[PDB]
């Protein structure tokens, strides 16, 4: 008794996913700013005087 | 009765993994500012008086 072999079938174990996504967002802000200049200017000059 | 090894194999049991990835992405923004400003200047100098 002899055995033979006629095909050989190979089933890979690997595993594939897929993933699908969607997003929505909404913000909103609100600033509130307040400033304080302090400011001395110096002139010298010759204009008939 | 003896027995005699002719090769050893050795097979790693480690889990490899590769991911890919895209994204798409909107944004709108509105914005609506007031501002106010007050100032005070005081000058004093010497042009022909």
């Amino acid at each position: 008794v002899g055995v033979g072999m006629e095909n050989l079938i190979i089933s890979t174990n690997e595993h594939a996913s897929s993933d699908q996504g969607k997003t929505v967002s909404r913000a909103t802000t609100n600033s509130k700013t307040d400033a304080n200049t302090v400011g001395v200017s110096i002139s010298a000059g010759y204009q008939n005087g």
